[PDB]
């Protein structure tokens, strides 16, 4: 990424010092690198090269309009999970023909809207859902393009977590029943089979499971050919992991080449739905130290679990680094071991534990790797306003989401008449 | 609880099916009577104030109910301060907790002339004093004592209470604590150590006008202890002071439910799923804490002749994570299209909700006898991207 300390000592985001942006906007603030976003999307797109492909960015990772728009300009497709996401993508100028719609709980209203926007494909997750789609397509007199989200029989002795996740969880149709449901789809008049889909998990740090999944889906495609069902594309979902702490996942290029090499001599169109791998390290969250409480030690900062929930919800480890490596204001900064915690009234409200840091009250800290599943999971708990989000381009910073104002908190609320 | 089966499930005088028919699902539904009863149970001589913990449920109508009964409020942000004022609450009956209070929040609270700041750090004393000084007022204060990022350890109580005394624009009014939540009596009482501390402060010349015992009193979610009356008694009996209480959950938890519609049933030999239209962005307690929330049908005796084989279901929402669930392994008789009611969601329900997956926040409805009011309108899609802009290249 383009978050880089300089000979100066000061942290920069592309051409701008981070301190400079947060001085205008205040904290807490999400800050995104345009260059990092673009580089990361391209790393995926290029690596797929001559093989017929679409990159359907997973909107759920970060749905900000400016962010989406960056993708839309580069010609990206989008993977969406709601009508809210559909409208976000259209708003941002994304091509609805390049939209696939995932989700186990799609409503008739959402399916109608997506049909009327003429999206590429519905990635279907239940039998009940097939009937619903067909039923809505019928009422509009169109033909709904569909894949089935399939759960391959990944080998558990080689990928135990992925394998049981597939088995235990609400997503997809188990491969053992693939043909049966693909059949039902074929029999349905207002559906039109276009593809096969899967998504095997998230933050995966190995190529093997992806390949394993591909293999079994190719086998399935072939079995479907023989049964006189034609398959125009194969959607391999997202799930490619990133370095948060010490992990070394495959980079997008390597992940893609393995997948392409496995495509051997086929012309089948490959759809990918990455989210995290594109956005995670394309953003940070900046926060200001309010107080230090010394005993265990606490740095109390102005960001909290409503701004970033990943640590509280998943025990995610997110690196926390200072805004300057060489402070020359002569303030006393004893290195100590701090829990970094926010103002919210729960013990669960923390951003990181046991960090070795040299801090004075008033300092700014940067939480790395917060570009994915950061602002999208944010809330107003404790009636805190959602953070500003800023997009940096070279030497220009643009506010791509304004900090909420207090009077927005109770918008649409009503007291009882007396 | 005025959520009661009566034929069909009713909320006070109204069938639940009737309200959700107008508003749609998902929807939070609150009982006015239950809220009032629960606040009164606590209130019902010894000089006291009940400072409802806004964080549990900060909806304006809800806050207003408390305000009408003369309640005080415990707040943790300027956002909560403004909510309480907006709902017609008395700022003189507001105490302000929180480890991370900003100068801006302290200023606003001073200017609104609140009862007390429950202080959690030394640094914070200086900040308050510093802002009070700049406004030329005297900030009323307790120290939150730990008999966690929270509080001052009792071993250092006197030392910091001293520092406070030495500060001119602060004025020591009280002693405060909050020991945890969903407790679940013995730990409460084990008060004792704070009274001892008060006395040690008297001897040091300091005087303490009030003692704030926080919230934390638990409720029945599944099979769980003390009702408010009994909790209070034990505290009174063990007393003399003016007692401040900050209950949240014990007032609101079972004063509300969340209603949701079954979209699909996915059947497998291995596991079954009811996919509903509510999710972890509407109610995060199961995903975040593995909280058990009871999930019950809208009707015990369905007379539409649909086939409802009893099965074991996980109840899950439309959000794209395995973590998005509302409850696990429930024995339920369901058909697609049925409405389910998730109980005990009046506290830490909507207040922790978000827009993840670009889902609009649920409508919230307050029932009074035979009248239902929409106390929070469902968000519209275009509210999702409020304040967002694409780059102009
Ligand atoms: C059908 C489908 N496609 C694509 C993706 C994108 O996956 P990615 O490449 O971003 O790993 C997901 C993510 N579904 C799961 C999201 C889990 C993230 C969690 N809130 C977190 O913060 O880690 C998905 O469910
Ligand atoms: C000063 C103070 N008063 C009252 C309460 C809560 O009162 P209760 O409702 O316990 O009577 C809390 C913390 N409250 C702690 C967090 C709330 C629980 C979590 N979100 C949950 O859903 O279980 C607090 O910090
Ligand atoms: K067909
Ligand atoms: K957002
Ligand atoms: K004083
Ligand atoms: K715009």
């Amino acid at each position: 990424d383009h978050f880089n300390y300089q000979n100066d000592g000061r942290l920069f985001v592309e051409g701008l010092p981070v301190e400079q942006v947060v001085k205008k906007t205040g904290t807490p603030a999400y800050i995104y690198s345009r260059a990092t976003i673009e580089r990361h999307w391209q790393a995926f797109d290029s690596a797929a090269g001559k093989h017929p492909h679409l990159i359907c960015y997973a909107v759920k990772a970060n749905s900000n309009l400016a962010v989406l728009n960056l993708m839309a300009r580069m010609g990206s497709g989008f993977d969406i999970v709601s009508v809210g996401e559909l409208m976000r993508v259209i708003q941002a100028g994304g091509d609805p023909k390049k939209i696939v719609f995932s989700g186990v709980g799609k409503t008739e209203i959402e399916i109608s809207a997506a049909l009327q926007a003429n999206i590429m494909c519905f990635n279907v997750e239940s039998i009940s859902e097939l009937y619903r789609i067909n039923s809505v397509a019928k009422a509009l007199n169109v033909k709904a393009p569909i894949s089935i989200r399939i759960n391959p029989n990944i080998d558990a002795g080689t990928h135990p977590y992925i394998s049981t996740g597939l088995k235990e969880n609400k997503f997809g149709i188990e491969i053992e029943q693939a043909l049966d449901v693909y059949k039902i789809a074929s029999d349905l008049e207002f559906l039109e089979i276009k593809g096969v889909d899967c998504h095997i998990g998230s933050q995966l740090t190995e190529i093997a499971p992806f390949i394993e999944a591909l293999d079994k889906l190719l086998i399935l495609i072939d079995l479907l050919a023989e049964k006189g069902i034609t398959i125009s594309h194969l959607d391999l979902g997202g799930g490619l992991g990133v370095p948060y702490d010490d992990e070394t996942p495959p980079e997008p290029a390597e992940y893609m080449t393995a997948i392409i090499n496995r495509m051997a001599g086929r012309s089948l169109k490959l759809i990918f739905e990455p989210g995290r791998a594109i956005m995670a390290n394309a953003g940070v969250l900046v926060t200001k130290v309010e107080f230090l409480k010394l005993n265990k030690n606490f740095a109390i900062v102005d960001a909290a679990m409503n701004d970033l929930i990943r640590p509280a919800l998943y025990s995610a480890w997110q690196n926390i680094i200072p805004l300057n490596t060489d402070y020359q204001d002569g303030q006393d900064r004893p290195v100590r071991s701090y829990d970094i915690v926010g103002p919210i009234c729960e013990t669960g409200d923390f951003l990181g534990k046991e960090r070795q840091l040299a801090l004075a009250e008033g300092d700014y800290l940067v939480i790395r790797s917060t570009g994915a599943y950061g602002s999208t999971m944010s809330s107003n708990y404790n009636s805190r306003c959602r953070a500003a989000e800023i997009l940096v381009d070279g030497e220009k910073a643009f506010i791509v989401r304004e900090r909420e104002e207090l009077k927005d908190l109770w918008r649409g609320e009503h007291i009882l008449p007396i």
